[PDB]
């Protein structure tokens, strides 16, 4: 059906929460593939655990892998002081491991961010992280709460800042935003997406009231038409990697068995 070649698969480190980082990398080259990412989400806490950037480097290395992007900046959108220290410190997490892309996530507590405030974020964050050589991923989440939840209105708001960021396009968060499929063929530019995230959800509660602790791996009982949605991404000219990002608790419980079949099972449902 669809041919996407192997190595455009990235394994997001959300999958294999009980994983070090060289389990986790021997893992991802076992399955043959050569792209990851990197979270300052771990319960580690820390983007390399206790390693310093020279281990994480050459495991990378060792292993063949391209680190993609670390997730990710918190709230991009409402950039204080601390908020920069965070994201400097994530920017040179970035630069330190040789990843590529750091993840950027809007203010998601109910609260009204207004576009031309977010327009200033992307303005400051695109010259900062040019001081690191880093690029940036502006991620819209899908929930009511989240002040930035269209793909769409990102890339319009990244143009209006002159920045070379891209849109991250996550599965789930599309699925949320209920208003998406409006707009998105005919409004999206794929060419501004700089990566995607995939996960299934089998869950039947009410779309308003999904979360992250939902979200695993691909099956047939997947609710959010991941493999309609990558069928469109295909049929649209998307040539660029797709990254399953499992959250739910229900990993922890995955040998590194388990976490290789459901891998290797979700690729193979998309090339059914
Ligand atoms: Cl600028
Ligand atoms: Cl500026
Ligand atoms: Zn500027
Ligand atoms: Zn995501």
């Amino acid at each position: 059906g669809m041919n996407i070649e192997k190595t455009r698969f990235c394994i997001n480190r959300k999958i294999a929460p009980g994983l070090s980082i060289e389990a986790f990398f021997r893992l991802v080259k076992r399955l043959e593939f050569n792209k990851v990412e990197l979270r300052n989400d771990m319960p580690s806490g820390s983007v390399t655990d206790d390693l310093n950037y020279n281990q994480v480097r050459n495991l990378a290395e060792k292993y063949g892998l391209e680190i993609v992007t670390i997730n990710a900046v918190y709230p991009f959108n409402q950039l204080t002081e601390e908020v920069v220290k965070k994201t400097e410190g994530l920017l040179r997490d970035a630069q330190g491991v040789g990843a590529r892309a750091l993840v950027l996530c809007p203010l998601n507590d109910g609260t009204i961010v207004p576009p031309e405030v977010t327009v200033e974020a992307i303005k400051r964050l695109s010259d900062l992280f040019a001081r690191y050589d880093i690029q940036g991923l502006v991620e819209p989440l899908g929930f009511r709460v989240s002040s930035l939840r269209s793909a769409v209105w990102a890339q319009q708001l990244i143009r209006e800042a002159g920045s070379p960021f891209k849109v991250l396009l996550d599965t789930f968060h599309h699925h949320l935003y209920e208003e998406a499929e409006k707009e998105f063929a005919s409004r999206i530019d794929i060419s501004a997406i700089g990566l995607v995230h995939l996960s299934g959800v089998e869950d039947t509660r009410p779309t308003e009231a999904l979360a992250d602790e939902q979200r695993i791996m691909l099956s047939e009982k997947d609710v959010m038409q991941n493999y309609q949605q990558v069928q469109r991404l295909e049929n649209m000219g998307y040539r660029g990697i797709y990254a399953f990002e499992p959250f739910s608790s229900q990993l922890a419980s995955w040998s590194e068995a388990e976490i290789e079949e459901q891998i290797n099972r979700s690729v193979s449902l998309l090339l059914q």
